[PDB]
């Protein structure tokens, strides 16, 4: 399991917490030194356990699918909670069994059902180590409209961060004031699989990509990504989605 504390926590124990987010996961290669992601696991391994605490030091333990960094769902007390779609389904056959009850939330853990369900897109939701201090609170009562937006504000501070060292350095400067996502971190979030995917292609393409990929910079301009000497390849992406599950 790994585990992270709102309380006394700072940009360096965070920095350590996703640093044990990413070493949780299993790999057998890298591709261009970059952990690629197992096609798929077999049974409860499937799920990494994350025992997040607030600041009072109440806790929720979030399961996370160790081949796609996608969460399932989580524990608040005695009650479980998964998204409405067939991984989480079957997820809850592994995890928090011991659950006294079972709630299946009324989304998707998708950004697009998850920013519908919060009223909101992620542009305008600040995120930081306070923000996630608050979504942990939240996550601890259920409400499903203020669950989705605590559930953006979960998995862009922690599986997000986990794949990109950008996110994980935006999440470190915003430690004692939430700030909304940049456009470039929503760039990274939403273009994780197709650079993913092009970093395996490169492999065989003598490390160019197959198609390019558009992001938005730290200056919100747009820049193009065309092979493995981008920084993007070689100073930010942190884990690779197996090409099997694109
Ligand atoms: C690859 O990436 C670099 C940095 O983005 C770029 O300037 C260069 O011209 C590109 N090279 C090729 C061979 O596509």
């Amino acid at each position: 399991d790994v585990s992270f504390r709102l309380s006394g926590a700072d940009p360096s124990s965070y920095g350590m917490f996703i640093k044990d987010l990413r070493n949780a996961l299993p790999h057998t290669e890298k591709v261009y030194n970059i952990p690629l992601l197992l096609p798929s696991v077999s049974g409860a391994g499937r799920y990494l356990l994350m025992h997040l605490f607030n600041y009072d030091g109440n806790t929720i333990t979030v399961a996370v699918d160790v081949t796609n960094v996608y969460i399932m769902g989580y524990l608040a007390l005695t009650t479980s909670y998964f998204f409405n779609e067939p991984a989480a389904d079957l997820a809850s056959q592994y995890v928090f069994r011991s659950a006294r009850r079972k709630i299946t939330l009324p989304y998707s853990g998708n950004y697009e059902r998850l920013q519908i369900a919060a009223g909101k897109p992620r542009e305008k939701i600040p995120i930081g180590l306070p923000a996630l201090d608050t979504a942990i609170s939240t996550l601890l009562h259920y409400d499903s409209t203020a669950a989705a937006g605590a559930l953006l504000v979960l998995i862009q501070t922690t599986a997000e961060a986990a794949r990109f060292k950008y996110i994980e350095q935006q999440i470190q400067e915003r430690a004692y004031r939430d700030e909304v996502p940049s456009s470039a971190t929503i760039s990274l979030e939403n273009s994780w699989s197709g650079l993913s995917k092009q970093i395996q292609l490169a492999q065989g393409n003598n490390g160019v990509f197959r198609t390019p990929t558009v992001l938005v910079d730290s200056k919100g301009n747009r820049v193009q990504i065309t092979n493995v000497t981008s920084n993007v390849v070689t100073s930010n992406i942190q884990l690779l989605l197996n090409t099997k599950n694109i």
